[PDB]
């Protein structure tokens, strides 16, 4: 519901299947959102090749949508992600470290602060480890302590960094009982079993089967304006499952609310997602505005400039309740017959969608709970 939803759809595929494809071990968590919202701001700041490298990196088709409606199409994402009366419980932020000595364009912070509603910060690179130590006590701040020390190392020129991060942990509208949780298997392999915390309830589930990506596909609702989907595949379709998702299948998974009796198994865990957009988004054909060439003189008017560092960092609690806050009570009429058991005891993809605009706001993969 949003004229830039089909692009930030495709950019969360593109870059999930990017993911995907460098790895299959290995957890996947990343905000499609933030990450897209980011690059969309920066592009402010750069001209030509550069600026098209990166809106075209971001799904957006130049020769078919004007930049005036990518832009607005960012804003009012942006003005639904943070409201005040309603809170998903979203801890995000975008931190832009340029060097102290930088001649900087005002209309640059302008848009930043007021229209990305940004943070822009001068330093002394000058102090790598100073700078390094102000970039990650910036994030440390900003999520209270879930993220520390996101930064390892910087370039021994870097001028420009820029820092991604976004924290969730949503409340269920209908959330499990902590009672309830307890130990089970979880099959990495289809001979290997490994134990973690699983959360189940009996109750109606907005739950089905679909042939076409052989999976079992779950939705749940979270207190504000998101709703997460679990896919399940069937043995062996894990890759078929990924090949098979598109914008089309989601939308329709969406508009969907009929609901069924299911035993549901679901696991308590924190994953989390780090990764280092100028490689990933470089995959992307997002290189320019990472090197010497780059046009970044809405940036900076007269000295080169380029982008040295930019990283992203998300961050994903899944629980029974969001809160110790106990919420009101509702009653499911289930029907007694025997209601299929569905556990999300194997390798299984997800995505957070926000209900307003339907934007893509976490993709990921759970290939083991118990790594982190």
């Amino acid at each position: 519901f949003n004229k830039i939803t089909p692009n930030l759809a495709e950019f969360a595929f593109s870059l999930y299947r990017q993911l995907a494809h460098q790895s299959n071990s290995t957890n996947i968590f990343f905000s499609p959102v933030s990450i897209a919202t980011a690059f969309a701001m920066l592009s402010l700041g750069t001209k030509a090749d550069t600026h098209d490298e990166i809106l075209e990196g971001l799904n957006f088709n130049l020769t078919e949508i004007p930049e005036a409606q990518i832009h607005e199409g960012f804003q009012e994402l942006l003005r639904t992600l943070n409201q005040p009366d309603s809170q998903l419980q979203l801890t995000t932020g975008n931190g832009l470290f340029l060097s102290e000595g930088l001649k900087l364009v005002d209309k640059f912070l302008e848009d930043v602060k007021k229209l990305y509603h940004s943070e822009a910060f001068t330093v002394n690179f000058g102090d790598t480890e100073e700078a390094k130590k102000q970039i990650n006590d910036y994030v440390e701040k900003g999520t209270q302590g879930k993220i520390v020390d996101l930064v390892k190392e910087l370039d021994r020129d870097t001028v420009f960094a820029l820092v991604n991060y976004i924290f969730f942990k949503g409340k269920w509208e209908r959330p499990f009982e902590v009672k309830d949780t307890e130990e089970e298997d979880f099959h990495v392999d289809q001979v290997t079993t490994v134990k973690v915390p699983m959360m189940k309830r009996l109750g109606m589930f907005n739950i089905q089967h679909c042939k076409k990506l052989s999976s079992w596909v779950l939705l749940m609702k979270y207190l504000g304006n998101a709703t997460a989907i679990f896919f399940l595949p069937d043995e062996g379709k894990l890759q078929h499952l990924e090949n098979e998702l598109t914008h089309d299948i989601i939308t329709k998974f969406l508009e969907n609310e009929d609901r069924r009796s299911a035993s549901l198994h679901l696991p308590k865990l924190s994953i989390t997602g780090t990764y280092d957009l100028k490689s990933v988004l470089g995959q992307l054909g997002i290189t320019k505005v990472f090197s010497n060439g780059a046009d970044l003189s809405g940036v900076t008017e007269e000295a080169p400039l380029k982008l040295s560092k930019a990283v992203h960092k998300a961050v994903l609690t899944i629980d029974e309740k969001g809160t110790e806050a106990a919420g009101a009570m509702f009653l499911e009429a289930i029907p007694m017959s025997i209601p299929p058991e569905v556990k999300f005891n194997k390798p299984f993809v997800f995505l957070m969608i926000e209900q307003n605009t339907k934007s893509p706001l976490f993709m990921g993969k759970v290939v083991n709970p118990t790594q982190k």
